[PDB]
DNA sequence: CTAGGGTCCTAGGACCC
DNA sequence: GGGTCCTAGGACCCT
């Protein structure tokens, strides 16, 4: 009864994308990110860039110090969209069973098919040079038993490259995999995890499972879990979209209510317009607020409420600066609705 | 020197039974 | 005294 998972994943999607679209960006350092001025982050960087540490979610005047002749580029979100489309219709020609998540990657379920032999292996090389052939990106593959340790085979042999875990192996594997590989476990929880001796899968497996409960409940049960290679959870090809949100950084903090207001009124429109797309009555089951402090903090309010209501996110930011500002300088605003439920 | 798009989990009081 | 809803916050995921 084991399964065959397949984890696809784009190699520097965005700057793939950039590079194929204009040739001459292949050789130098690019990333996409806002600039030093607009207070931006890189999202993604080519491995030109790379080579100088530049990575995604560096602080752009850092990437910038890294490496000095980095060029910026703005995003095309629609190629990204495109190119999206194209890989998730490619897969579809090998399963139904495929469960995206995110524009660049996505699980599938090859257990049931009889593809190339019913190959996983093959049915990964096939796709990625399925991708290349037409969509001139190249794509990286994992193959495995389960859920998370596909998606983590993805990384180790990229770019344009695939590795596969099969069930002998997966005692090996994860004797030494460091508790930060698996998805779900993020910085703050490695680091309480390293600070109790826990660095990989084989720590965890000498602990309690009872212990793990108390000192992290539910998160517990599946560092338990995964660190035994136990990763039950289906693909599943039908999830939905539960909100629609819009903010933006502004370049210098604001102080000023009038300055959110007409924030607000810029942002506004494009919340409309995107949530029209996907409900074009507008009807939704809450929307709300979001302030950024100049310390970093950052609030939401948010409240029932049956259709996107420009006004009614007005008032709401009104009370947010006035009631949980304190005073300080706010470098973010946005908007934010939750979709109704089916 | 710190984005913007999101999902999921937690947790207290409200409300219900 | 248990379920569920309302709401806020925060870890984490992707590029
Ligand atoms: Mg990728
Ligand atoms: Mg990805």
């Amino acid at each position: 009864g084991s399964r065959k998972i397949i984890h696809v994943d784009m190699d520097c999607f965005f700057a793939a994308v950039e590079m194929r679209d204009n040739p001459a960006l292949r050789d130098i350092p690019i990333a996409i990110g806002g600039s030093r001025e607009r207070r931006g982050v890189i999202s993604t960087a080519n491995y030109p860039a790379r080579k100088f540490g530049v990575r995604s979610a560096m602080p752009t005047g850092m990437a910038l110090k890294l490496c000095p002749h980095l060029t910026l580029l703005p995003g095309r979100f629609d190629a990204y969209k495109e190119a999206s489309n194209h890989i998730r219709e490619i897969f579809s020609r090998y399963t139904s069973r495929i469960e995206p998540l995110s524009l660049d990657e996505a699980y599938l379920d090859v257990t049931d098919s009889v593809h190339c032999h019913g190959s996983a292996t093959l049915i990964a090389q096939e796709i990625r040079q399925t991708i290349f052939n037409e969509l001139q990106l190249t794509a990286s593959a994992g193959v495995a038993p389960v859920k998370f340790l596909a998606k983590i085979a993805s990384d180790m042999n990229k770019p344009n490259g695939q590795f596969v875990i099969t069930p002998a192996e997966v005692p090996a594997f994860l004797q030494t995999l460091p508790l930060a590989k698996i998805p779900g476990v993020g910085k703050v929880s490695a680091a309480k995890l390293e600070a109790m001796g826990l660095r990989t899968c084989g720590d965890v497996q000498k602990c309690d499972l009872v212990m793990l409960l108390k000192r992290f409940g539910k998160f517990g049960r599946i560092l338990w879990e995964r660190s035994q290679g136990i990763d039950e959870r289906d693909v599943n090809s039908e999830r939905l979209r539960k909100s629609v949100g819009v903010e933006r950084t502004m370049a210098e903090d604001i102080h000023h209510w009038s300055e959110c207001e007409a924030i607000i009124e810029r942002l506004y429109p494009e919340l409309e317009r995107r949530l029209a797309k996907v409900k074009p009555d507008l009807l939704i089951a809450r929307q709300g607020v979001k302030l950024k402090f100049d310390d970093f903090q950052q609030t939401t309010q948010e409240h029932v409420w049956p259709r996107l209501n420009k006004a009614d996110l007005i008032a709401t930011a009104r009370k947010t600066w006035d009631e949980r500002r304190g005073g300080r300088g706010v470098r973010l605003v946005g908007l934010h609705v939750t979709l109704l439920d089916p």
